[PDB]
């Protein structure tokens, strides 16, 4: 009767229904879309309110600096490690061998924005413009500025501080209201996915699917589990038990941004103080996408093998860096990781025709990479809290 089991029951029964009815399972697809829309509804107001309240409640900008620096460095390190693992596993298994489809028809798309332009785009020219377009990074930057101001403004900031502190709680309550619909939404999503993706579609790229899932599992049990058990002295089996809801929601939804409310809600029961969680989770939700980096590395290697091109060491490292940047730039919307794969492939010069190969089964890989992305945020929160005085 506990909410998590209800979500689990919905998940399992949706899988069963999709297996039974197959293609016909799309009929129930709209029900899942309602759940996704409801989850998306909460993100932006929740993100802004939580960031502002967390920074304001901390009341120490100097403390904020340490947390931000450590979180950013950890995100970068985990992302590079994830892409490295992806490359290693892709080389070991060679998913793209025994396959060659389509010509190298035409040159790829040039003129992607430079590194400098993306950094300049993180500051909004109009905060309401950022809010309206749902640009997460701009909203987060403005919220950080607002929180610092409130933390330093002092007595005169009490009205704004209290208003946003209450607004964050209101958004959490709204999230709790939505979760009553979570099991049915997950059921519908699983039914749709399983029914749509029949055995025939997966078998041609079964080795690619296995490589991606194995990479995600290896990341979870080697990077996160170690950083919990060896460094933070946290029993990983209890950690994942407490996190389970967020992992399952991310797996079913394939949307880190839409999963953020569940992640934030779960983080409060994790034990980390709310001040660090509020700042870190929104940032990692769009900056920390280690699962995306691993998936992008694996897909790039698969595409390279699909057309006989074997990369030199320099090319593989360029994949490391470009995949890190792409994961940084990827948004938390399903299918985003595949779209950004153009930025990675173009760097090495691999044909973009390979994307057509992945575009079919993409959702099955999106599930795993989104699960890893969501888990990474909570693991980072726990580690940062442990590094400070938890
Ligand atoms: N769907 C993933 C992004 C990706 O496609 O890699 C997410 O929202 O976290």
């Amino acid at each position: 009767m506990s909410l998590y089991h209800k979500i689990l029951i919905g998940f399992v029964l949706g899988v069963i229904v999709g297996l039974i009815f197959g293609d016909k399972a799309e009929f129930i697809k709209p029900l899942g879309d309602i759940f996704l829309r409801l989850l998306k509804m909460i993100v932006v107001p929740l993100v802004f309110s939580t960031i502002v309240t967390g920074i304001a409640s901390m009341g120490d900008v100097k403390k904020l600096g340490r947390i931000g620096a450590k979180t950013l460095i950890y995100y970068m390190i985990t992302t590079t490690l994830a892409v490295t693992i992806g490359l290693i596993l892709a080389n070991i298994f060679k998913p793209g061998k025994g396959l060659s489809l389509g010509e190298i028809h035409e040159v790829a798309h040039p003129n992607a924005p430079s590194f400098t332009e993306t950094l300049l785009n993180m500051i909004p020219t109009n905060p309401f413009e950022a809010m309206a377009e749902g640009n997460m990074l701009q909203i987060i930057v403005f919220a950080i500025f607002f929180g610092i101001a409130l933390a330093l403004m002092g007595e005169k900031a009490e009205p704004v501080k209290k208003f946003f502190d209450s607004a964050s709680e209101v958004m959490f309550k709204i999230t709790d209201i939505v979760m009553k619909f979570a099991p049915y939404g997950v059921f519908a999503l699983m039914a749709w996915t399983v029914g749509k993706y029949g055995l025939d579609v997966l078998a041609p790229l079964g080795k690619l699917i296995l490589t991606v899932y194995l990479g995600c599992i290896i990341h979870i049990l080697i990077v996160y589990t170690l950083l919990l058990r060896f460094l933070c002295k946290i029993n990983p089996l209890r950690f994942f038990k407490k996190i389970k809801e967020a992992m399952l929601v991310a797996f079913s939804t394939c949307s880190s941004a839409a999963t953020l409310p569940v992640t934030m809600r779960v983080a409060e029961e994790l034990g980390v103080p709310e001040s660090i969680a509020s700042f870190t989770l929104p940032l990692g939700a769009t900056i920390n996408m280690d699962g995306t980096a691993l998936y992008q590395g694996v897909a790039a290697i698969f595409v390279a093998q699909a057309y006989g091109v074997e990369l030199t060491l320099g090319q593989q490292l360029t994949i490391v860096l470009t995949a890190v940047l792409a994961s940084i730039g990827t948004a938390g919307v399903p299918g985003a990781g595949l779209v950004m794969l153009t930025m990675v492939l173009t760097s090495v010069g691999l044909p973009l025709e390979g994307i057509a190969l992945i575009a079919g089964i993409d959702r099955i890989l999106d599930m795993a990479r989104t699960t890893v992305n969501v888990t990474g945020d909570l693991v980072a929160t726990a580690i940062v809290a442990r590094t400070e005085n938890e």
